[PDB]
Order: structure tokens, then C-alpha cells, then sequence
């Protein structure tokens, strides 16, 4: 039961629209948005929204396999050797936001303030006496990035566990020798940050150049979920307000995945007409290129959408009905629909490219979408005994001031984060926060695991989060 | 009584170092150390500090009105009109942290987010909805170095009054013509960015070329606060770990300031033999150039203590007893005291150059003095019932779902911001935290009014804060 | 007879070696080595070559109207209109190193100190006092490259032409409206910039994403000069130095046209054994990426020669036979080669890429191939009788201290121009030089229409060239 | 007889402006102006000129003297040892135009092409095989200005020669260990970069901070040489065109160098009353900062010629009589007197910042003043026996395709450069021209000892020189 199966189970579920339904629905965890700061959804006046796993959530593990074995196989297309086609991709391995350090070929979990809370080369986990020789301060300087690199998006799921069977593939294969910072093979020397950057392009040619969304487009059921109750969220939202879509995603792509989303015998509700998917959108703008997007963005295009190609020059006029846009900027989207930023809610699952970016540079609120959540909360509930226990050791080991029963602590904490996986919670690893979490907390308003979530609110609700007070002021 | 009175007060108490009166006197707010993330004074192996307003804390308001005097008269040197010289310093309009945007020629107090608190065009404050001709979404984009200065540090007290000052006079002073973006005198048109740019020029001029270091040093009874506590604190850091100095004054100012600072009839304690300042640093490190030095630093040069000149050449010796140093980086610091970031606690006031900087660059623990806390905790305190009912109208406000019994809310918000000054606290405006405050609680591991604070724990305690949760985990 | 033709004809004749004959030959200004600054060919040690245009010169006009039908089809690909597929080339049009004003979308010819000696809106030339509501001191800062494309490479034919062909398109059809920087069409707006970019990227699109390298390998005789002469000389100037090939193209393309070019049944000479191409030469990299080459260059590494592709990592090793090395820098040559600079004959086409910068990135000694050259000499020696009264005229004008009689020298400089082109010579429009010919003189040591014109002097010739004199010297 | 005692020599002449007296008079190399580039002064509408070492020439050595003096005393007064006091200017050893390489600590005359004419290591005059080791193209790439600085100004001469003295004294001084990139004193090393720079701020800190001004203008007869001509040739000026000042310097030194300049008892010719010299120009521009003056420059600002500060805010009014400016840009000159740049002669000593930039940037047609062609020239005309015999001992050498007689060229090619200084002629070494003579050839139209040389060829004069050919057109 992958997190992609719990959001298909909720999305197979009609809505019952009963108010009082929908009260005791919200008050699930599953079924909850969680709240970082205080929002009044009465003054949201515009709702956008990210396609890629926000619209359309891909299908786990089955999305990320399919991605996996394309990069592998353009990396042997390119030359690496054949022994990486026998790889298989574990979604038991990888979790979103490890970092991978170029100089020594580490995944890397941090907390916010880039202390290691996991090292892992290739599979071996390096325990904490042992990552000193290469991290004397237990500390990475994250803004790095010539060095590191933040896997941080659902994309990046199947390149980090390939970093990972590269790493360990080259190291116990007797025909290259292990070296500080890569691999020998007589005269050549690939470099960790060579290797890192070959994994890179190949991902980046299997979504823009190679078969990818040619795939994915011809098993839409096998890879994408798909939820009734998307219309019926949107054209509730196009009641009290303007509705808006701007991706990444050129405008073909963006056509076959949402006529997709809405390909059911009905419209909003069951028993209503079925009506195109464009027709939820007050604004709809594709090839966003975020988060450029938030700053200056790009010049105006329009989709020529009989063709799929841009319209030669620059569009000068204004919104009109059934005009799609490419390029643009946030600026675009707050002139055309008469908005400020504090007026937009927008919804989108990359932590930097669309919440952190829309939040620091306009002041847009936010919504975070995280599938693994579905999952997680999952984890969390049922194992939350393991927590309480490692929060009573914390405790009773600071009142202390018997201490190397804090080897309990070690224990308590690798037992908890294994039900997880093997670089356990998104949010955490046993009582310390990841730097993820701490990005959510700080820059989603609100979050949750399916944007749907809101379906369970009336657009009216505020939502709640306590004041913050100083230590000094507490 | 300003916030230095209240410093100076404390400092001529001699120490108590029975354990129960320390014990006693570090529940008093105004001798505590707060405490952001836990941290464990054992750990510490080094001691560092910042020199102006960490170790000499400069006395207020008379500092800072021989700060606005000499640079009034360094833009009247240079061409201001001659009305300046009626300006004169006035402590209760600066509030430390505002955001001065030198396209319209406001004082900006904002929150974490950007997001306006308060605005003022002189002295006149822009009230919520005037505000929005100017920032249509109540917002600025603070990284705009280009338009907006982060009025951050003490020194800054007397510009920020002085751009106020400034933006008045021309406003009201009949020769020139009030435009949007500056001031009109005939054939002349000075923008608030070059009036902005002068009064930045004058404060450097002031400090680096002007009298301001002269003036300060023939007069430092009335300047600079002084505490015979202070060798005793330093003492007792160097039989527990290493101590050292590294700050950005010039090596002769640094010595009469230091001398003045440990110039008492008596060494650590009363009846001990004097010792030199130097004797308590196991490094001294001038010319630092933070927050430069937290990166790539300058060349290390070697200052000749007797003439107060480098020595020609970069510095390629070890660490030895006398060796004063210039320039270098945080890593002569970590490589000479054998010390890793997490082992070093850095005590200083600038929350961008000492704290923030050295946290995220290399992992220092930090404690952030804040001299003006001395004096807003009297205020926290005297006025805390205001605080407590614009908390329970928050509650009954939100609980409610006659709600234009709000505007209750900006009266008792005025009101309790009054308390502090025009520009309101430091820390906050009514309910809305400012960026500073924000600031303080992510980087500052711990915080206090001064680091003498620390004399009343143990070199063993165990500073705890609690663990934070998310949402979904709470 | 095109300058292919003229190349093609001399490279038919077989090489009669006698040395009588040789000096013979040389003589004569087509089969001439001509020389700027003086060059001992005994003190050459490596001889080094770019390929495409220099030892494959492609046949014209087949080849520039190949590229131009290819960039015209991607163009409407995306989504250009359908007239532009009824555009042909036309090499009576463009010269090579005209600029593109992407402003005013004009092409200008140009000598080098930016004077305005031509100026072309589509097909319409612009008279003198008409250039200069546009060009008020008749005059471009041709550094400007955010506005100014200088179209030096024999690659920038096609374009040049389908650039003057697009303005033109465009201003005559009545669907658009011509503006001063581009062209309205209802809500679009193309500027001439976003055009000029756009045929930049059809051009790059076509040479590495299209069919225009299958097309060529599928036709080389059509569009490939071959010369029997070739490894003749190649196989001399091993004799006595090393010989070396850097060049941009990929492995594969290199091989196709390089086996091509040696494809004799014969080596060296008539009679002897074929030998392959890659027999000549002691140093062989691809994928060169000149300029950057003459600087930092970029990571070295290996060929697989039976895959055609890049082996994995950075290749360590030393120079081996049969080894083909990719990416690199000049120092690669020099230090696997034993040379410095001076040692070394680089032989190429590229103006900016190959000469310019190996002369001044290096101290390289150059010999710039110049194809053109073998017709507009031709044109130079038919037509002397022009230049010579133009000379006279200027002489005759400047004595005289009647004058309306300089339109005499506009007609004559007009005539003899068009005997090139409608954008006349390379190196001239009337008396005075192009940009291109003081670039020749200023960088290239040596030039001639081909390289193998060095087959007819003695390796150990001392080229030479008269000693500059300043004025107050003379 | 310095350069500068030729100059006042022909100053103290006063002007017989009859018409044939003149003819016969700039037939002399001394009165002549040399043409690169023809030049119709008919169309010269705009006069511009920079002020030091343009109008004001200052006298030699004395003013290299002092400013070498003020110096050393600056370097020592921030620590250098005190026998740099014994240093004393040495007018014989310096030539313009030299590049420091701040790796090895060399002076260096190079060609256009960087080839190494001359090394020297302090005062020893490194040979040809004994370079190679540092240089082994003999070759520096003269663009790396993180390594090599060129001295180019006259009044980089002082420091030119302190850069030998420097490197001298630290090689010969027992105290110190010479290194391959500096020196060691024991925990001390000096790297001839930090040297370099140290010396390039003293420079610096003299000029703006320290005493060379002051001690220049109270006693201006010693230092600044003064001709009654210059407003002769003004005011003739300004009876066919608009004329200008463009300076680098400030307005209070400017004021008391131009009153210098003009105070005769006497105005254009004698027997005419007295006018200030600010009636000569139709603009003033001060703090001109060139070259950037040529791109963006600065904002412009209107200088109280009262006080002699600027007026504050961005001056927006138009041209008139008595305003002084400050800043701005060469656009700023074009625009207030109606000229495009071929119609601007712009007269300058500065080869880079106000020849080639203004030619580069803006098409302004050059005067290139250079104020020791007066006694280069004597040495050309007086030694020419010497280069004839360079001449045919090099045509003789390449003739015989004995040949260890061209020790015979090493051996004259020393006398005839010595005959010049101990770094010979500004414009050669031997038979091989300089960097700087060719950029005196292209970028300066016209060029002299001084700008009163104009004085002596009408207004409407018609310099000449010949077109120039490539070699295949010769
Ligand atoms: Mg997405
Ligand atoms: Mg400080
Ligand atoms: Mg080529
Ligand atoms: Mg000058």
C-alpha cells in the first residue's frame, strides 16, 4: 500500500456533501489541511494551481520505476556499462530531500541547519564516528551548490536511489578502484560529481527528449490517479472566485493529462454534463518556468491550441475566453485577474519552485501539496508508541543532567525511522526535524496530502494556527 | 532610564557567585539567558566575541546622538542646507530593524514575511489603507537590495532617525517640490535613493574618516558602559575552554576600548592583581571583515602590537603567545583553537554578521546580545496586561467567525506599541512578530540583554528548549 | 563559377613537384601564401587544423542552400508562416561578416572602427542621409552584442540571406504592420530580435537536431570539395613536424567527412598504398569547443572508435597511437605535443573562433583559410581597372583641397561592388576595408583561399612581410 | 633636456601667425601633427579636451620626483622598512607603456601581440634563454589583469620605477629570502602581488588623500608647464566650433590648474585683455570619471562654483553660460551641444581611457598627445644612422635565407634602445614595435608632442594619410 494507493482509495470515494458528512470527514488526519499560519479562505479571490503532482499525482511505485529504467537505460545508451540494466528500482530506499554531496558520493539527510542526520554510500549507512573523516563538524554549508545538490522533488525520486546503485556498483566492481572523490578505471577517473552530473542530464533527456510522457500517455490508468471529485472542487472555487492553472508542462502534455483528469460520463457532479477541462479555468498558462516565473519570468506567448505550437511573436492583448498563455510571469497572472498577491491561493507540491518562490518573492499564499503524506500519516498513527518513547527518553535523559543508556535513544530512533523506509520520514529522523519540514512549516500556509482536502471546508473557514511568542515573551 | 541604564545598573553590582544567589538571580528576566534550541554548555570548547555593543556597549542615547550629530554636520559639509544643524537625536522615534525603501521615502516595519506592519513618510505614519497607493499588497520583496535597506544594527539608531529627519524637512520646507520618488529644487531633483546613498556615505565617513572613534576615546566614562564582572565571566570561560576575539575595529581602537573595558584596580575578582585585557584571549583577531570572514575571508596578516601597523606580508607562522592577528577567516580561528564550528559558541549583536552568518556558513553555536532588551523587558512586563487582552480579543475575535469591534484591536495594538516608541518594540507590533524577531528565534541558539547573563549558569547547564512539531504531528 | 568551383578545379590537377614548377605556381595570385606579419616555416614544429571549411570546404552554392531549405522548414515547423517555403537562396545576396541590427532589423556592413559602409532593410539598401535617422553619427558600437550579431562564419551564409528574406516577407505582407523594431500582427508583436533569435536557433536546431549532416554524409561529392593534394601535403609536413586536428565536430561526423576526404586509391602520392586518415595525424580531439578551447577548454576525454562514443570519465593517460581524444583545452596540444606556442602552424577558417583567439589566448602563428577568396580574386584582378580610377579619383578629390563630382566616386565604388554581390566584396566596399579584412591582417600571420597552397613553398620559407613604420617614423 | 624642457622651450615662443611662417614651421617633427587616419578639420565642430598631461603638461622629472617621493613616504609610514628613504627617482630607468607581472615581479615591454621584448627583475635585464624558464613562449596574455598591469599613464612613471627599486632592495637585502613569487621574512611572506598592490594604493592614496596636489599648486611654475599660445589656439577654436572640458579631476583643482594655465597679462594674443578661462569653453566637465564617462558614466551633478562642492541632487536643466557639471557622460556633451561624434576631435594623453574608448564607444574622432615624443624625436632624428643600419642588417639577414652575425642585430638593437633610457623608446625595441605604438596607430587619429601643434595648420586643413591594402591587393 504505497502512498499513491491511499490517494486512489479517497479519490474512488464520491462525495457526500452533507455538511455535517463533511465535518466528521475533516476531522480525520487523512482527510485534514494542516495549518502552519493563520489563513481566512473568504479573502482567497484566486486559486491556482501546479499540474505535476498536484493535479495529476503519478502513480507510485509504478512512475517512478518507469522513470528509473529510462534514465538506466540512457545512461547505457551513452556508454556506462551493461551491468546497470540488471538494477530494479526499490521504492523502499529512497525518501524525498536528500541531499547528494559531488565530492565524496554521499546521500545526505539534514536538518535546517545542515547538521547529518543520515549517511549513506551507496547502501552502507555510516554510522556517526565514521562520517567525521569526511564531515569533521557533522555539518554541510547546503548553499554549496557547486558541491550539493537537493533532491527534492517527486522527480528526483528514482536519480536518488540510482545515485545510490552507482555508487555501490562502481565500488564493489573489481574492474574500478575506489577513490576519495570517484572511481579508477586504468586512465580514465570518473568523478562522483562527473557521474552525479551524467544522472542529471540523462533524467532531464528522459522527460524532455526521450519516451517518458510518450509512456505515460499511452497508460494514463496505470500511471496517473484520477479523482471525480476534482470537477466538483473546481467548480466550487469558480463560485467564489477566479480559477487558474500555470505549469511547467508545455501545452500538449498539459492537454492529454488533464482531459485525462476529467474524462468522466459527467461534469462537477454525478448527473450533470460532462464539460472540457478548460472550462475550469479563468486563466489557464503553460511552459511557466518556475520559479523564474516569480521574478522576471519570460516574454508572453499565446498556445496556438488547434496546432499545440506558439503563435510567432509576443501576445499584447488581453484575457480573453479560450486563449491559453505560455511564459509570462506571476505578474501576468495578478494583472489579468485583477488580483494581489495576498488574494491567490496557489497549490502546488515543490517545496522551492512553487512555495517558497511564490511566498518570498510576491507574497502569494500557499497550499503544499505532499503525496508521500497519505503515507506517512499512516506510519505516524500507527507507530506513534515508538515516538512517545523516544519523547520520555529525551526527557528523562535532560533531567538526568546510567547516561549510556542513550545507546536506547540510537535504537529507538533506527527502529522508528525504518518503518518508514530506509532514510526514513520526510519529516524526521526519531526526534529531530528534517530540513523539509522545517521548509514546510516556514513557507506553506497550509498543507496537506491531496489538495482535495479542501473539498471538506467551506470557502469560508478560517483556518487557525496559534500565535507565535518569543521565548523571553512565554 | 534607557536600555544602557539599565546595563550599567546591573554592572556596577559586584558578583555573588554563591551557587544559590546565582541561582536566584538568573529567574529574573532581566539576568536570564533564553534559549531558542538546546544547548549544551559543556560542549563549548571555545568562547568568541564581537567587541562594539557585545563587550563595549555604548551608552544611550548619548552614543547615538554623537553618531547623528557628526554625521549632520558631514552632510552639511558637503552641501545640505544649513537648517540640518537644528535637527537633534530623539531616542523615541528608532526602533532597530526597519526597512527603509528608497523609491518612496518610508520607514517600513515589516514582518518575517515582508509583510507591512508599520510605514512612516517622515514622521508622518501612513495609516492601512493610504498605504496601499504605494504597496498594493501590503508587501515588499526584501532581498531588493537595490530599493530597500535593512536598517539592522545599532549603529544604524541614528540614520534611521535621521532619514526620517530628512524626509520632513523637505517635505515641509518651502523651496523644494514633494514628488513621489524625491524632492524638486528647480533644475536639481535629489531622489530618496541619492539622499539615501549621502546619509550611508556620512555614517561610514563618520566612523572611519570623521571624529566619531576620537571623540568617543577622550570621553569613554560617558560612552561606554563598564562592568567589573566582565574579567570575571572571561576567567572562568578560559578554565573551561579557549577564548577569543574577533572583530571588525582596527587593532589601536580595539586597545583603548578593551584597556578602558578591563580597567579596574583588580583582576578577575576584587583583590586580585590586574591583568592586561590581552592575557584573557587565547586569540585576538582584528580587521575580521565579517560577514566576509565567514566565507573566504582576507589574506591573515600580523599585527605589530607596538606601532599598531600590519606587518608587511601575509602570516605563515603558528599561534603563539602575544601574536595578535588581522584579516584571516573563521578557519584560522577553528585550525588555531583545533576547534569544529558546533564546539565554538560566537557571542555577538549583529544578527546578520555574527549570528546569522556564522550559523548557516560554518555551523557556530550562537548567542545573540540584544542591548535594547535590557529596557523592553521593563516594558513587556509593566504593560503585559495590554498584551493579554489583545490576546483574548484575537481568541473572541476568531471564535466569532459586531466584529467591527476590531478596530479595538488597532487601538490597544497602538496603544501597547506606544509604550516602546514611536516605531513600537523591537520585537513585535501588537500580535505580529517583526523580521527581526523571527530572525532571532531561527539563528540565535541563545539570546540575552547582555552575555553577562551567563555568569549565572554553570559552565556544566544544559540550556533546553522544547522540540518543535509540526502540525500533523502535534 | 562559383569560389567551390575555382577550389574544385585546382584540386582536379595532380601535384607536380619539380620545384621549378612549384615557384612557378606560387607565383600566381590563386595557388599564393600571402603574408601579414613574417613567418620561418623551419621554426613551425606542429602543424594544427580545423576541419569544417578549412581541410572540408563544402561546395557552394549547394551547401548554403541545403542549410538555408533545412533552417526555412524548421522555421515553419514551428510555426512560421507557409510563404517562407517559397524562398530560395540566393548567393548573389549575402557577404560574409555583415552584422544584424536586431533593433531595426537591418543588416550593415561595417569596416573596423564600426563606420557605416552598407545599411539593407530586407532588399531595400539604405542611402546615406536615410541611415542616419537610425544611425545619427552612422556609426554601431558592434561590442554591443545584446543588439549587434556579427555573421562571420561561412556556417551564417544561409541565415544572412533568410534574414534579409524574412524582413522583406514580413514588411510586404499586408497581414502585418511594419513598426520601427518589428512587426505587428493584431495582439502579437515580433520584434526583429525574437525573429533574429529565432532563425539563430533554427540554424543551431538544423546542424545538430536535423537532417543536415545525414543529407551531406548521404551526398559528399555534391557537397564536399576532395583534393588528391591533401595527404600529400599532410604526409610532407609530418616529415618535419608534428600534425594535430582540433575541431568542434563530434567523432562521427569527423570520420564520415575525413574518410571521405582521403578516399583515393592511393595515399600520399599516385601509386603508394592507401593509408586511413587518422595515419596522419599525431594528435587527433573532437568535440574541441573553440574559443573556449584557448582558455579553460573543458574536461578531457577518451573516444571509444568503435562506438563513436565518449568513454566514461576524464581521461589521465598520455598520448598513445590510436587513441582520439574529446573536449580538452590548447594546452592539451602543447603539452602532449612537447610545443609552445610559436612551435605552432593552426590552420582554420574561423576568424574570431580559431584565429583571433589562438593568437591571443596563446601566441599561436595562424593561417586563416579563406574560401571566398579563390573567386574574389578573380573578381579583384578583372575589375583593377575600377579600383585603380577610384584611387585616382580619391587622389585627385583630396589635391583639389568642381567638387559635387564625388558622386563619381559613389558610382564607381558602387559598380565595382556589385561586381561581388549586392553586399559586394569581403574586405572592401570602394576604398575602404571591412571590419572582416582588418581582422585578417591584424591576426592572421598568413591566408589564401586554401591551405593547400602551402604544397608550393619549401618548409624551411621564410615568409615575409615589410616592417610597420609609425608616421613621425617614415 | 627632459621632454618637458623641449615643450616649455617651444612655450616660451610666442605665435607668428603668418601664414608662411607657419607652412615653414610644422614641416619640423616637433610642430608637426602625425596622421594615422585622414581627418577633414572642416568638420570638426567640437573641440573636447582632458586637462593633465593635455592642457597641463607637468615638468620632468621634478613631478615624477615627487610623486615617487610622497610615495615612498606613504609606503613607509604603513610599515615599509626605512631604507626605501634612500630611494631617489631615477628618470633614466623608466619607459611607458611596461606591464608588471605581479607573479614574478617583472617589468616588461612587450609588442601588440604580447611577445616578450624586454625583461627585467629589478634593475637586472634578464636575457633571452634565461626568460623562457618564466616565459617559455616568451608570451604573456596581457588581458589576465588578475596578473599583469599595464603602465600606461604618465603618471604611473613613479611607480614604474619604484616597482624596480622594490624588488631590487627585498632581493638584496639579507633580511629577506627571495622566493619564485615573493619574499619571506621568517612567519612573513610578501608576494610580489601584495607588494604590487600596496604600491598601486599608495599611488593612489597620494593623489587623493595625501599632499601631491598642495604641493603642485604652491609651486606651479616648478611642476606644470605654461604656454601664452593655448588660449591663442582656443579662442581660434571657438571661432569655428564649440569647445570642451572633459577631466578626470575635480573642479577646485582644476579651477587653480586653469587659472595657472591662462594668467598672463593678456588674453588670446597679446596686447588683448585678460578673460578667466572658463570663457574658453562652452561646457565644463568635472569628476568625468573615463572611462566610464564613455558607457553609462555617472549621474550628472551641477557644481557650486562658489564653494567649489557639488550642488545636491541630479542636475535636469539645459546648457548655459557658467554652469560648471560634474559627472554625466559623453552623451551628456553630444546632447547639450548638438554634436555627433565624427563631429567631436577629443584630445587626450591617456591612450586607453580617452583615445581608444571614446574611438570604440562612440566614434569620436582623436588627438593623442604625447608629451615625450618631444625628446623621443630628437633621439629618432639623432640616432637614425643607428636604425638604418638595424634595417639593413635585417633586409641582409632574410636575403641570406655568417648567419651568427645577427649577434651583430642583438648588439645594435642594445646601443640604439639605450640611446632612450634603460627601457628604451616608447615606440620600440630594436626593429619591433610596442604594444603602445600600436595602439597609437589604431586608435589615435592624429597624434604630437602637444596639442598646440594644431596651431600651425588652418582650420579647414585636411590631414592625409595613405589607404591602406591587404596584401593581396598590393
Ligand atoms: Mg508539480
Ligand atoms: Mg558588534
Ligand atoms: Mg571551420
Ligand atoms: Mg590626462
Amino acid at each position: 500500500t504505497s502512498w499513491s494507493d491511499r490517494l486512489q482509495n479517497a479519490a474512488d470515494m464520491p462525495a457526500n456533501m452533507d455538511k455535517h458528512a463533511l465535518k466528521k470527514y475533516r476531522r480525520e488526519a487523512y482527510h485534514r489541511v494542516f495549518v502552519n499560519r493563520s489563513l481566512a479562505m473568504e479573502k482567497i479571490k484566486c486559486f491556482g494551481f501546479d499540474m505535476d503532482y498536484t493535479l495529476a499525482v503519478y502513480k507510485s511505485p509504478e512512475y517512478e520505476s518507469l522513470g528509473f529504467e529510462l534514465t538506466v537505460e540512457r545512461l547505457v545508451s551513452i556508454g556506462y556499462p551493461q551491468e546497470l540494466l540488471s538494477f530494479a528500482y526499490d521504492s523502499t530506499f529512497p525518501t524525498r530531500g536528500l541531499v547528494f554531496d559531488t565530492l565524496y558520493g554521499n546521500l545526505l539527510k539534514v536538518d535546517a541547519y545542515g547538521n547529518l542526520l543520515v549517511c549513506a554510500h551507496g547502501f552502507n549507512f555510516i554510522r556517526g564516528p565514521e562520517t567525521r573523516e569526511q564531515y569533521p563538524n557533522k555539518f554541510i554549508q547546503r548553499d554549496d551548490t557547486e558541491r550539493f545538490y537537493i533532491l527534492n522533488t517527486l522527480f528526483n525520486l528514482p536519480e536518488t536511489y540510482l545515485l545510490a546503485c552507482l555508487v555501490d556498483f562502481f565500488t564493489n566492481c573489481p574492474r574500478y578502484t575506489s577513490c576519495e572523490t570517484g572511481f579508477k578505471d586504468g586512465d580514465l577517473f570518473m568523478s562522483y560529481r562527473s557521474m552525479f552530473q551524467d544522472v542529471r542530464d540523462a533524467v532531464d533527456w528522459v522527460h524532455y527528449k526521450g519516451s517518458l510522457k510518450e509512456k505515460t500517455v499511452e497508460n494514463l490508468e496505470k500511471y496517473v490517479v484520477k479523482d471525480g471529485k476534482l470537477p466538483l472542487l473546481l467548480s466550487g472555487m469558480k463560485e467564489v472566485g477566479k480559477v487558474f492553472l500555470a505549469t511547467n508542462s508545455d501545452y500538449k502534455y498539459t492537454d492529454k493529462i488533464m482531459t485525462y483528469l476529467f474524462d468522466f460520463p459527467h461534469g462537477p457532479k454525478p448527473g450533470s454534463s460532462h464539460r472540457p477541462w478548460q472550462s475550469y479555468f479563468d486563466l489557464i498558462l503553460v511552459d511557466a518556468r518556475k520559479p523564474l516565473f516569480f521574478g522576471e519570468g519570460t516574454v508572453l506567448r499565446q498556445v496556438d491550441t488547434k496546432t499545440g505550437k506558439l503563435k510567432i511573436g509576443t501576445y499584447t492583448g488581453p484575457l480573453q475566453h479560450g486563449i491559453v498563455y505560455s511564459g509570462g510571469s506571476s505578474d501576468t497572472i495578478c494583472d489579468l485577474l485583477g488580483a494581489k498577491g495576498k488574494d491567490i491561493l496557489y497549490i502546488g507540491d515543490h517545496i522551492f519552485g512553487d512555495i517558497l518562490k511564490s511566498k518570498k518573492r510576491q507574497g502569494w499564499r500557499t497550499f503544499l501539496v505532499i503525496p508521500e503524506l497519505a503515507q506517512e500519516l499512516h506510519v505516524w498513527t500507527d507507530k506513534s508508541s515508538l515516538f512517545e518513547e523516544l519523547q520520555s527518553l529525551d526527557i528523562f535523559l535532560a533531567e538526568l543532567y546510567i547516561s549510556s543508556i542513550q545507546r536506547r535513544i540510537k535504537k529507538v530512533t533506527h527502529d522508528m525511522d525504518m518503518c518508514y523506509g530506509m532514510m526514513g520520514s520526510l519529516f524526521r529522523s526519531g526526534s529531530r526535524q528534517t530540513l523539509f519540514a522545517s521548509q514546510v512549516m516556514r513557507y506553506a500556509d497550509l498543507y496537506a496530502a491531496s489538495f482535495i482536502n479542501l473539498l471538506y471546508y467551506p470557502f469560508s473557514y478560517l483556518f487557525r494556527a496559534a500565535h507565535v511568542l518569543m521565548p523571553h515573551e512565554s
